[PDB]
Parts: structure tokens; sequence; C-alpha cells
């Protein structure tokens, strides 16, 4: 089962779920063992807490039975990992808003303006009319190709020019999303490197103009992140989660990177939902996340 | 490659998957729609029973998300569809075995030969050393074409003079097999006049082989022809004779009837080990239901 997946965890299941399968055959319990895990653990990008916790829980659980060989940790891991990815599961909700307001934040370079472009597309074949705002107003190259995406697709964009102010732009496309019967407005934003502070600020700025016409708005603030970045991930989730309140996470270009276990981090130390998983190129492959299948496909033996 | 495979659910693409596109396009969701839905699946021969789980689930689905557009009962009908088919989605594995033994049941006409000849060249490509057991034994001409085929392939076929019994021809096959450390054997009666006779028989065939090996069959593979309810039938029929392990659906390309594969995964819950969408011996597709999903489902919109 789980074929599509499994092949796009490849890289990742060499050192997680079925990964485990070799480390433990014909291992007894003991130090030793769990030091192996551990660094295993490390390795897949799972994190330096995240690892104390599982550890701890695994440790404690095979003394209680008093287990012995090693393969008898197998059952034990999957399900003390699965957990902490159920925590995290539940599909973005867009149903019911004039209109539904995603402000998309993250870091430039790693899969924001695709998921943009995909969330765009799934919700007009759901039979919703889709706006989006050109908000990352600095850079001319991509406003001007979001412009043009959009008139491929028969999807309003509003803009401005370079270097107008992102929570000017943002307040005019709720205006007209308003105005228009838009269902879902998608706001994408600047995600500059330099100079954490400014960024953070002109965040809080969009989201305080927005509220001048819908107080619910942002209904979701997603942020998108890219698992081959593996712990920047983790360190961009924090600097975001602190600064604006992230209801959301698109991790995206899980295929093909070995570091794919940096969902378990993402997951264990923010608490946020991850509505969507990237596992390929398609529309489709923005996958609304569903952490028992996720499981599945990393963990088959 | 999925572009083939896309192709060759065409016609079934015209009533499932994204045939549900133009039955859903601006209606409002009620009874009216969910009776048009209930008949197009019963059209494309879904089943009466699974056809009800369907759309009672969806229907509880939708109303749970507060769906306000038929449009959107689409991902759900997906999900749906593709959680039927994931239960049957288990690949069949045929390593470490010295003979694996592949009991091949199903009536005459459904391409079960056809089968037999392309998983023994599947097999043979793979680096795996195949047997054939003809054991359709009061069927001269049958028996001849498969001594035709292995000759023309050089595969061995183990075979014994018309009306033969053909508990003692795969018998003989696995003494063979053992001796020569074949690693795959394919044993072929598909009379369904006396059903009473056709199942006591494969009953006798099983008792045979566990005299010279308790884990043989390893596999009891029914084929049935997805261009035929005659294959959910012949499926209840053989299910309940003898205990099957695998199914394989051949002729899905050309037919726009492709509901039979749900009805047959939901019923019984059997593995579908493969699908035929095509005349060449990789159009016989290990089963993949998200692949199948994919392409039946898949929409350029
Ligand atoms: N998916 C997606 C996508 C593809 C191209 C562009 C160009 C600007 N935004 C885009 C989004
Ligand atoms: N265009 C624009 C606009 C309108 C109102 C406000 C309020 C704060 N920024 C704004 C920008
Ligand atoms: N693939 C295949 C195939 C087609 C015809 C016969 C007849 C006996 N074995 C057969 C195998
Ligand atoms: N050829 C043949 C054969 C040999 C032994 C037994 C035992 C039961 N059936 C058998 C058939
Ligand atoms: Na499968």
């Amino acid at each position: 089962g789980f074929a599509r997946l499994k092949r796009s965890l490849l890289k990742t299941k060499e050192n997680l779920g079925s990964g485990f399968i070799s480390l433990f055959r014909g291992k007894k319990i003991d130090d030793d063992l769990f030091e192996e895990l551990e660094e295993q653990l490390l390795i897949a990008d799972v994190g330096v807490e995240t690892t104390r916790k599982i550890i701890t829980n695994l440790t404690e659980g095979a003394s209680r039975k008093q287990l012995r060989d090693a393969e008898a940790l197998y059952g034990l891991l999957k399900e003390e990992m699965g957990e902490i990815l159920a925590k995290v599961d539940e599909p973005l909700n867009v149903e019911g808003k004039a209109p539904f307001v995603i402000l998309m934040v993250g870091v430039n370079g790693v899969g924001k303006t695709t998921t943009i472009g995909k969330l765009a597309r799934q919700f007009e074949q759901q039979g919703k009319s889709v706006m989006l705002a050109a908000g990352d107003t600095f850079r001319a190259a991509a406003v001007e190709q979001l412009q043009v995406w959009g008139q491929r697709n028969n999807i309003p964009v509003i803009a401005q020019h370079t270097g107008a102010d992102s929570a000017s732009v943002i307040f005019d496309a709720i205006q007209a999303a308003k105005a228009r019967n838009i269902d879902v407005l998608i706001a994408d934003t600047a995600g500059r490197l330099q100079n954490k502070s400014h960024l953070m600020e002109e965040l809080k700025k969009i989201v305080r103009v927005m509220k001048k016409l819908d107080v619910e708005a942002p209904h979701e603030v997603m942020l998108t992140i890219d698992a081959s970045t593996g712990q920047n991930a983790v360190s961009q989730a924090k600097l975001f989660h602190e600064a604006v309140g992230l209801t959301g996470i698109t991790l995206t270009k899980l295929d093909g990177t070995a570091k794919g276990g940096v969902i378990f981090s993402v997951a264990d130390q923010f608490g946020i939902p991850i509505r969507y998983i990237g596992v390929g190129e398609r529309i489709e492959d923005l996958r609304p996340f569903k952490a028992d299948d996720f499981i599945e496909a990393l963990f088959a033996r």
C-alpha cells in the first residue's frame, strides 16, 4: 500500500520507520541500543528535544513489559511517533466565510508561491471562487509572475506598483474580494532573509490593517516550510509563530529529501496543525496531511 | 507509465472519477443529486451494497463539513473510493520459497491463462526461475497451448495425459520444482457447469499439495474479467469454495464499467494483486490503489 508516498519518503525511510528494522535486527535492549537509536533519530532531523521525549517513553515502556529483544521496540516506536503526528492532524476547513482569508507567510525559495497556486487551483476545483493578493511588493519579478499565473488560470490577482505598502495591497484585496463575493482570498507576503525584525513588524501591520475590514481575518495564518532544509524549517516556524501566530503549516518538498523526519520536530515543538504536505510536482501532490497514512508509509515493513 | 495508465482508463473515466465532474457542476447538494450519483455508480458496476456505503458516507461527510457546493463532493468521493481500494492494496511478494506456489483459480475465458504467461515472464525478467503446471487436465487444447507457450518461452510445463488427475499433475510439478530449486511455480480447471465438482477438486488439489509442502499454496489467485457482475459473482463462488489470498482483474482497458474493482474490493476484502490494462506483458500491472485512484480522478481544470 501507499506506493507513491513510500517513494516520496524513500530517503526518510533509510533512517525512520522501516529503517529501524535493520538497526534492531538481532540486538538486545540495552544502553548501546538506545544510544544507536538516538543517533539515528538525530540524523533523521527529529530534533534534540523530540528525540529525548521519544527515547524516554520508549525506555520506560520497554522496562515496564521487561522487553528483551530490540525487535519488540518497533511497535512501541510506531505508536510513539504516530501520536506525535496525530496531534497535528487537522485538515484546513475554508468553508463559510466571505472571503476566507489565508495569510501565507514564510521565507522565499521554500515553495510558498507554488503552494499558493496549488491551493488556488484546488479550491476552484472544489467550486470556490478564489482571489490572490500580491503582497510581496518589492519583488517586481515575483509580483509580475503571480499576475501572469493568475491571467493564465482566470483567477484575479490584486497588485500595486513595486515598493507599494503590502498592508495596503492586502487591504485593497480584501475589499475587492468582499465586493466580488470571493470565497477564498490567498495573500502572499514578502519572505526576505535579511533583517528578520522588519519582516515580522510588516506582518503584524498586515494583520492589524486586515482587521479594519474583518476582525476575524486572517482566518488562517499558514506557514510554508521546506523539508529539505532540515532544522532551518524548525527555526523558521519558531520565528513566524512568535511574531504573528500560526494556525496552519504546509511542509513542502518531502519527495527526494532524507530530512523528512523534520516533520516530527515541527509537530512536537509547536502543536500547530500540519494542513498539507507536498510530495510531488502535481496540484494533487499538495496533499492534505493525514497522520496515519504518513506513519503507515514510513513504518511499512 | 502514468500517462498510458490514464489513457487506458478513459472509458471508465466517462462515469467514474473525472466522470463525476460534469455531474456536480453547478448543482446543489440535495437528494436529487445523490440519487443521480447513486444511479451513476450502479451503472458503472460499483454494486448495490458498495454504492450504498459510498453514498451514505458521502452524505454524512458533506453534512459534517457543511459543504455548500456539489463540486466539493469530488474530493470526498475520491477519498471514499480510495479508501475502499487502499484496504486491498497489499502487493504479492513471491520471494524466499523453493518454489513459491501460486494456485490460479477462476473460470475459463477471463484471461486466466494470459495472466499465467504474463506473470511467468515478469518473474523471469526479475531474475526468478519459473515452472508451470498444466492442471486444467480435461481440456486438451488448453494444455497444449500452455505446453506450446512454455516451449516458445523456454519455461518448463508439467503436464499429463488428457483426463489426468489435476492434483497429481500439481503434486508432480511441486516435486519437480523443489528438486530443481525453481523460485516460482504457477499452477493452472475453470468449468462452472457442475460447480460442486470444481470446488471439491480445488480442495483436493490443496490437500495433495500439502503432502509435499504444508505452506503450499502460498498464494491462491483468482482471475476475473473487469468487462464482464459476472466477475463479482465468480469471485463470490471461488471465495467461498477455496481460501483466496489474491485477485487479478483483467481487461480494465476499453471497458466503461470500471466499478467491479470497487465492488470486489469492498465485498470480499481480498488483496487485488494485479490489474490488466493492456496487451503488453508489463500492462499486467502490480496493483497500486493510489496510482489507480489518481489516474481515475485525474482532472486538468
Ligand atoms: N502552483 C503554482 C504556481 C506556479 C507559477 C506561479 C507563478 C507565480 N505564482 C505561481 C504559482
Ligand atoms: N489602499 C489602501 C489602504 C486603505 C486603508 C488603509 C489603512 C491602512 N492602510 C491602508 C491602506
Ligand atoms: N501471456 C500469455 C499467454 C497467452 C496464451 C497462452 C496459452 C497458453 N499459455 C498462454 C499464455
Ligand atoms: N502423481 C502423483 C501422486 C503421487 C502421490 C499422491 C498422493 C496423493 N496424490 C498423489 C498423486
Ligand atoms: Na498494492
